[PDB]
RNA sequence: AAC
């Protein structure tokens, strides 16, 4: 986690808009509210739990 | 841990949820219960949903 | 484990169940048996279905 | 419970040389006989032996 | 472990890489860094790619 | 156990192989090395292939 | 939701 956690934490603390690309090709957008070992809590109009196993890539918007 | 308190608040307050599967299909219902690998999603009857097949869970 | 009760119930009742796979395939039959990683589904054939390929199990 | 079902099911097919179909999650159907398997792979023989990863397999069924 | 040397070699020599994903998508850039589960890919932006989503890593 | 002897015989004997990915793509070359998680495949270029993305390995 |  020596790279993943710092990467997600900096986006979380700064409240950067991010794009989360899922394996099926769908792109989600919002702010990272928090995360744990298996999930990311992504907030836009509502708070959704995204399973990391479904994510291909995370990048600031 | 963020997963379990998130699913518990939906379970206890019997909140209606959308579960999106990795193929894009949206399922809807109430979280009857969950464990390490599955979620039981009730409408009239419960179906068993494998977490490995879920991309997102969001209220309503 | 919620899987065992959920699946043992179906297995004993021999009721029809739909198994939806992660690729969108819908299988229809009876739950004949299961273990940690597979489910044996019975219709005109008995086929061994890997749980990793399953999204949902839905009583008919 | 563990491998109670999987391992006898595959062992029966192997022992009796039953022609099998293995459906991959991508939809592709493989056919042949199961010559052996371990924790992660199944060896399938048609004209030649190919190693199939269980992680890619959805269903196994007699042809 | 073959991953570390392979990926580090590509990091040290600044090699432009293609990261193919399991779903057909190609990402292109340089390996900025990596850990057990992710690879950081730098092109115009720095993106974090989950290894579970990657099929292959190759020079462009 | 079956996997390691299978792959080692292809590596040691430098046998041309075909590696099919879960999206159906066929890669070709020789296996230089492999570990728990990856296979290094040599053709014109050396590429790393994640085992989780492979469906089938067969001599070509 | 590809009986």
């Amino acid at each position: 986690q020596s790279l993943q956690d710092p990467f997600l934490n900096a986006l979380r603390r700064e409240r950067v808009p991010v794009s989360i690309y899922l394996v099926n090709g769908i792109k989600l957008q919002g702010q990272i509210e928090s995360f744990d070992q298996f999930v990311i809590l992504l907030k836009n109009t509502v708070s959704q739990m995204v399973y990391k196993h479904a994510i291909s890539t995370v990048v600031p918007s």
